[PDB]
RNA sequence: GCGGCGGCGGCGGCGGCGC
RNA sequence: GCGGCGGCGGCGGCGGCGC
């Protein structure tokens, strides 16, 4: 299948994940993202530090046209459900409406993702 | 129980909402909002006409401090889940996450709040 | 971090019924 | 707008199992 994203998947292997626990959500490596259309879901974690260079890398994961080049494919006649989902530090936010409306969610999507990873410690 | 909120419910009534379908979601007569704690759930239909003054009198109708007096009552010893939900124009922003982190999730939910309701046409 | 599992609650599509 | 309903899929708590 064709993904939304825009750059590779970066899951810590569970060793990694237990070497930054001993050394160290709040200082989690990364974040989890993904992007459902009808029953087809894509996921990401990537790497974020709460740098300046970082928040720009990870922005870069997805955008407007990426999503509805992957979305497209699963469209017809009736409308389907599209979801975004992130996590950060303990706090989920979920845009979600039906395909007919993805351009919005896409807007109301980078906007949430931009906000949360800039979340005040 | 205490609501979280402090404008009263407005749904409008299935005639005034037929008149309004015949008259003119995109311009609905206003949003839905919800904050959700453990299996409670308080819910909102607030007007809203997309002008300065209304944005500023629903941007009322919670604050952290209401929603926290309100949280509170369903705590203990253990997490409970927490909820905020809103949905404008096709377009439903879920904020979600443990009690423990509900002043974060008062943060991010007041901005998915502004942001859904500023939405370009 | 990843994969099951059991409850509870919410959210989005879709179809349909009532007011 | 409100209240059922049937599917499908996500999401958050909680408990627990595997790597």
């Amino acid at each position: 299948m064709t993904s939304p994203f825009k750059l590779p998947d970066e899951s810590p292997s569970w060793t990694e994940w237990r070497l930054h626990n001993d050394e160290t959500q709040d200082n989690p490596l990364g974040f989890k993202e993904s992007w459902g259309f009808g029953k087809v879901v894509f996921k990401r974690y990537l790497r974020y530090d709460r740098t300046e260079a970082s928040l720009h890398r990870v922005l870069g994961s997805w955008t407007g046209d990426s999503v509805n080049y992957a979305a497209s494919r699963f469209f017809g006649f009736d409308q389907i459900g599209c979801t975004y989902s992130i996590r950060f530090r303990g706090v989920s936010i979920t845009v979600s409406g039906g395909s007919r409306t993805l351009q919005h969610l896409c807007e109301m999507a980078i906007r949430s993702k931009q906000e949360l990873l800039q979340l005040a410690p």
